[PDB]
């Protein structure tokens, strides 16, 4: 990776300029632990991530999590993996140019950019599950999956990102002693929440993924019925609502068998007891089936 200097970062970054895009300015994404700024340098165009406590987090476990990124980026290039270009020590972090942004954002329809159709939510979700089964292969948990951590490049392919949290060897890690879990919880399986680290805690988040994908809506919203997206599952197994009633409005190309096919995907996902989920492989299978 290439060492870059603090002031140059500055300079490509139109000296660090926070105002939006659209106003001109540089500010792209912005996330509990940094500020992602596009930059020109090298006859390209480049993101820029300079880590900065937006929510409660101190200097040193921002410092852990630039050292984890990086440890672990050096390990791992793949299709369906966001490439780091280098690194700047306030700490920042250089990636390849993503210009569709997050698959949250495009979701939610950010800046008014035309919703995904169906096909394409499918393409993004069989390229999510293949770098999934990347980091799985090579004995790596993510922790951290989610829409805003699944990035979509020129051809909307889909790009894993945000590996600060990743780790190499599986935990119980669960004593009667005081611990700090770091994690985003409206995404976090029971057991993940707890503190234990395993590779099934992907495949419950990646279920979550696959409801906002379907429904179109935030994994939580404080001002909503029901606030957690994952609780629909009872919702529709208690025959109170049905599938159709959470499909995103805004797909026209949505055919019943296959929304359908991926919420039995999603459901199987989201079981409680971990042993009982699909492996990323079978979730490959079945994304492949039904698209
Ligand atoms: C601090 C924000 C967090 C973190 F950065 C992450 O991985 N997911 C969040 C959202 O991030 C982004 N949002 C919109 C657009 C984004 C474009 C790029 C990019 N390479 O062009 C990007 O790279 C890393 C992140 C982008």
């Amino acid at each position: 990776f290439h060492s870059f200097s603090f002031y140059e970062l500055k300079n490509v970054t139109n000296n660090f300029d926070e105002r939006p895009i659209s106003v001109g300015g540089n500010k792209m994404g912005e996330g509990g632990f940094g500020v992602v700024y596009k930059g020109y340098v090298n006859n390209t165009t480049v993101a820029v991530k300079k880590l900065a406590a937006m929510v409660d987090i101190t200097t040193e476990e921002l410092k852990q999590q630039f050292d984890q990124e990086i440890k672990v980026m050096a390990k791992c290039q793949h299709e369906n993996l966001v490439e780091l270009l280098g690194f700047s020590s306030d700490l920042c972090l250089v990636y390849v140019y993503m210009p569709n942004g997050s698959l949250l954002d495009r979701l939610s329809c950010l800046d008014g950019t035309p919703p995904l159709s169906w096909h394409m939510r499918c393409k993004i979700a069989q390229g999510a599950a293949n770098g999934i089964n990347f980091l799985h292969e090579n004995h790596h948990i993510h922790r951290n999956i989610k829409s805003a951590n699944i990035l979509l490049d020129e051809a909307f392919t889909a790009k894993i990102s945000d590996f600060g949290l990743a780790r190499a060897s599986e935990k119980f890690a669960q004593t009667v002693m005081t611990s700090r879990i770091v994690g985003t919880t409206a995404y976090m399986a029971p057991e993940a929440l707890r503190g234990e680290i395993t590779p099934k805690s992907d495949i419950y988040s990646f279920g979550v993924v696959l409801l906002e994908i379907i429904t179109g809506l935030p994994a939580v919203d404080e001002h909503r019925e029901p606030q957690l997206l994952l609780d629909i599952k009872e919702e529709i197994e208690d025959e109170e609502k049905t599938i159709e009633d959470y499909i995103d409005k805004k797909m026209n190309d949505a055919d019943s068998t296959s929304v359908e096919a991926m919420y039995s995907v999603a459901s199987q996902c989201l079981h409680e007891k971990k042993n009982k989920r699909p492996d990323i492989k079978k979730v490959q299978q079945l994304l492949q089936e039904m698209t």
